[PDB]
């Protein structure tokens, strides 16, 4: 037997990070989930017991924190190209270095209308995240994403048209509820080390603005004839609007509203026209996905 | 043997309904999840196998259904009496019905600055809900609450003063981070009936709002000796405001954020004031609880 | 404004404690999680900042470890009953402790048909649970539970002659699945101290096994008319082979299995006598409690 | 903008099967979750709103269900196989199925020492899955694989040798608990078609045995180096076991149980050799993966 891939590091590392302005007295807090997988010249850990060639996933730990604690923590694709490039460079023998990265919402609250100096709240289990594969050799490899944005609209969607054969019973229907969980990634351009992302940083907010503006706009506006048509919209105007994305990723449920016939009672109307109550279901959820690049 | 106690009904039903204005074209959603569990003269189902006392659970669920398409659902605290209302009246033989409803976020979106007539977005998971206890002669008894409003404050929280003996070895602190998701519940004074509820039916929404500012200011603003004192000014403040509410209950989790001792690491300061990188602790946490009625 | 109820202390305490034989070698382990909540003379903590009278939750984790590494955690009403005890007695202003604990299953393995002296296995998420108040004055009330023991049977099922009108759709049974998630609860005479719990101790592991046992053979031989119908006969038998427990508790969900009419396609037939697929429904479920005691 | 890939279709779609034996009236359960994705000449779907091209998601529902009334369930690489090869041939312009089943537990009651005819638990969470690849010129790839296998040994376990610098505060040891969250996967020899997958019927499930098999006494018996050296054991088995698998790839959480230092408490000593109480660690969690082929 032989190793043919192999990695290894702390997953689950919760780390939070506050900056206090002194002239003003507005802190600003921030908190993420870590994950750091490291690859390199590693294998004989596996074939031979050899420990000598581990970094212990403690001290991957550690070296989050002593990283948080010495370098801005935001934009997270950032912080994420530091601690990789750490790696690499710190150790001979490490080659690659997988750095995940969940940031957390902490919204400053207003207050009586006033934005509160020190507190904050959790408006929603949105997250933004970020993908950073730093590799010896290769530069560093971002994908950026929102995940767990959580949207409805009532009206303005339709299904109609699809193949119909002998596996068929779904009514075309021209306006149906749509729900999803949007999750949506932006590969960037391959950046050839930590300069080339630190020459980068204003885009990154910036893009993640973007692609939430974009996302939640055409959302709310498409009439909508199908989730595959309206993702692509959205995906195509984030290319026109970045042009170091290379390619937009959207994985999107269709989290199905079914009507309710009650007709069998009291000869009560509440489907088509007559629809007010209907039965969220959990499951099954289509799945849509589509990777849209440049022509 | 003998039944000393027996209740049974459907949970987990999930229920949509949507509001269409004419004049207008301006959807509003409501979503929810309703469990109505039926007491009364059912023991016989238990013990002699006699299924003729049973209202089928299947049929408690179209009941939600039949009854959300014929009356308001919002504010909850009306839908839960009117359904619980329902049973103890079309049944002889049931007495008691116990309505629970958690009502879920579909906040209208702002598109270009301007609200949109029918898209969505659940911002958080903090839900609005509400037990409704619908006893037959003994009216109607409704606790409302708000939970899962996850909030953080970076500073203004202390907790010194605390008992120490050999079991102790917590260091007194004058400037902590509090974090907390906040579960709080007023318990309305008894309703005689529908009727008295709905003669009530603003108070809902503005006692609703009136927890959410009080909790949310006074935890921004108090300057906290401890979960313990914060909370207790909290529920104070929302007696004073509603005088139709008997008690308020919170019950909050102290969600640990660690210091992070780095002096190991190249003299590193990051404890104290120069405390900045902290490590979120997901258990084990503290819990405080408090019913706060009037003197 | 006045507190009407107060209670505080350490939630989601995860412990392990290993046994090690000498003689042999055998380790046994046990894993838990605890939460204990103190109420007392502790009102002034909430309603004037006074923090003297807090023992710390941090200072409740600690005596939690302490208790584990100077007694036996098994049985887990024991354990919970001397936990409590501990609070009450040491300090004189706290007059209740209100203890509960989930132990976790680690199951020795087998390995070639051999016992292991040192592995183990979580064999589900099936959890053995109890809760200890320890009252000032009014001894020690403990309810026993198992909870997520999670069962399924494909015929033997029935359910037929509920209440018919105008809200029923259901059809009549003579042959469904019943599948559920057992929650049951045996609630034990009042002990008026620690030593009254330590004389009973045999007895706790002993109607654990015999409340496991009734459940599992009256589940899979009774040719069930309800859940309602069901649960009672396990209730009975458990209360017939125990003197020492008062009421036995059930709380079933019904976890629906719904036949898939396929006989739009291609005339397929797959229900009634032909009926081999089913779709399990995640929601919504129906709910059935019983609490029953002796006549 | 152009696509450059996309798939689509139903997820989450939960199925059970019931087979009766006549002869015997012995029956027995199979339960899953299916989701099932597909490709091809699909991408005018996304960019001309052209839903002609798409075989709704509901439809490809109602085909795992007929396909799951007209073929065997297991075992669920047959399955699958079945299921995938069915789209690509069916739709010409289908080019590949992407088919992902997870497999849930119902095993038969032993009752009285007797295995019961209709009467099953869920013994865990611990899962088998199956990804099954069916691609359009090109077989199918399947992985087979076990997950959620929870298991603890409480010795013969170290952590030594590894590399120390500043970055390094973990202390070596001699003896530590080890805990994981088996997760095993092996990956076939490409097959060309669905008979070469009915070819090697029987080898699916001898080989889910095995690889369960060698993971149990591997993880018992090796006095583990690391979590490294012992997966790579397992791996290096399971591959000179059956011949018709390329590679075994293992995922492994290191769930960290830490000792309490008591002596702080009348001189307890709990640490090292008299460590018995340790505090579970929710997170953060190493995480070690290898995929292993033949030399
Ligand atoms: O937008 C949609 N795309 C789909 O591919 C689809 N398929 C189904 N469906 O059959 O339920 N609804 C759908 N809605
Ligand atoms: O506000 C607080 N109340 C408490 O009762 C408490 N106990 C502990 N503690 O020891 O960690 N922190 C606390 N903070
Ligand atoms: O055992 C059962 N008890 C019930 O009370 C019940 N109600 C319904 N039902 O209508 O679905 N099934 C049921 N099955
Ligand atoms: O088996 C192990 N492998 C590792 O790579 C490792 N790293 C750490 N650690 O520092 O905690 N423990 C570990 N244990
Ligand atoms: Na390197
Ligand atoms: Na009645
Ligand atoms: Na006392
Ligand atoms: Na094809």
């Amino acid at each position: 037997s032989a190793v043919k891939a192999a990695r290894y590091g702390k997953d689950n590392v919760r780390v939070y990070k506050v900056h206090k302005d002194e002239k003003t007295g507005v802190q600003t807090v921030y908190e993420m989930t870590v994950c750091v997988l490291l690859e390199g010249e590693i294998e004989t850990s596996y074939t031979k017991a050899d420990n000598s060639v581990i970094v212990a996933t403690d001290s991957i730990k550690n070296t989050i924190y002593i990283t948080a604690k010495q370098n801005p923590v935001t934009p997270p694709e950032l912080f994420g190209s530091i601690l990789g490039t750490h790696f690499i460079e710190k150790y001979n023998h490490i080659h690659a270095a997988h750095v995940n990265i969940v940031c957390h919402r902490w919204t400053r609250m207003d207050i009586d209308g006033k934005p509160h100096p020190h507190s904050f709240i959790r408006d929603s289990e949105e997250k933004r995240n970020v993908q950073v594969d730093v590799v010896e050799g290769k530069g560093i490899d971002i994908k950026s994403s929102l995940s767990g944005l959580t949207v409805l609209k009532s009206t303005n969607s339709q299904f109609w048209g699809f193949l119909r054969d002998e596996y068929t019973t779904l009514k075309e229907t021209w306006d149906r509820i749509l729900s999803t969980d949007v999750d949506a990634t932006w590969q960037w351009k391959n950046f050839s080390g930590l300069q080339e992302v630190r020459s980068h940083v204003p885009k990154f907010d910036a893009t993640w603005a973007t692609a939430r503006e974009v996302t939640l706009k055409t959302f709310a506006e498409d009439n909508s004839a199908s989730v595959q048509a309206t993702m692509y919209k959205m995906a195509e105007q984030i290319l026109a609007r970045q042009q170091l994305i290379e390619t937009v990723e959207y994985s999107l449920p269709n989290k199905h509203y079914f009507e309710i016939d009650l007709s069998w009672h009291k000869g009560l109307q509440n489907t088509g026209k007559n629809a007010e109550v209907f039965a969220p279901q959990s499951d099954p959820n289509g799945l849509i996905k589509c990777t849209v690049g440049r022509s």
